[PDB]
């Protein structure tokens, strides 16, 4: 699923939907034709890049927003850590035995860390594209 | 009105509805024991301090989210520039004769300097408390 998101709170690293894929924002600019914002991402499955223009609404009189969409991330606990994979569970006790992690920002090791001195504390943070999920972060909770 | 903003989109410097009055947000930090996010913030109109921490929402099993409310900030045509006010257009035509604009970052200046330069391409953005409305940035369309 996704959240729509004012522009006025994207940042560059933030996570957005672009053409539909989920992508890593690396530059921000603005269209001198339409006011609309350009976003600049990596994909975070593929590593290809995209771009995608902001949406434009005008809901009430007075009212003009600009938005993007961005995932909705789910929270899973890590049950195991094996080879670059974890062992995951939903929160209704669903298995997930081979979900992958992404390597950005040295997750695999901050994982490990946090796992090894306090294992039912932690969770990963997924997000889904068309079936596919990855870890993409973490927390203590 | 307000919009429902996800905490991970929530940087210092935003502007945030706090105990139901619209605050620039000066520090971040977290609760030890709930893992709310705690906003202190600067009261746009009187200046004083308030806290609120996050709510937490479950909407789905897995998904765990944490929001803040933020402003719905209208957006007006400046008619004249008198003296620390303006003379404001709503999109509907309505006329406002003495809005007050928010003394930060230097806003009076940079509106000037864009009013005297091409006038009718000049917004502000708009806040309203309870009656009250302030003009508290601007854009250029």
């Amino acid at each position: 699923q996704t959240v729509t998101i004012p522009c006025h709170h994207i940042r560059l690293g933030d996570i957005l939907i672009l053409q539909g894929r989920p992508c890593q924002v690396i530059r921000i600019s603005t269209s001198a034709a339409t006011g609309q914002h350009r976003y600049l991402g990596v994909d975070l499955f593929t590593k290809q890049l995209h771009e995608e223009s902001s949406f434009v609404s005008n809901p009430a009189p007075s009212v003009v927003v600009q938005t993007m969409l961005g995932p909705v991330f789910k929270q899973y606990r890590v049950l195991d850590m094996q080879d670059g994979s974890i062992v995951a569970m939903t929160e209704t006790g669903d298995v997930k035995q081979n979900l992958p992690v992404i390597d950005q920002s040295s997750l695999w090791n901050r994982l490990q860390k946090a796992f090894e001195s306090g294992r039912g504390s932690v969770r990963v943070l997924v997000v889904s594209d068309h079936g596919r999920e990855m870890a993409v972060d973490m927390k203590v909770v």
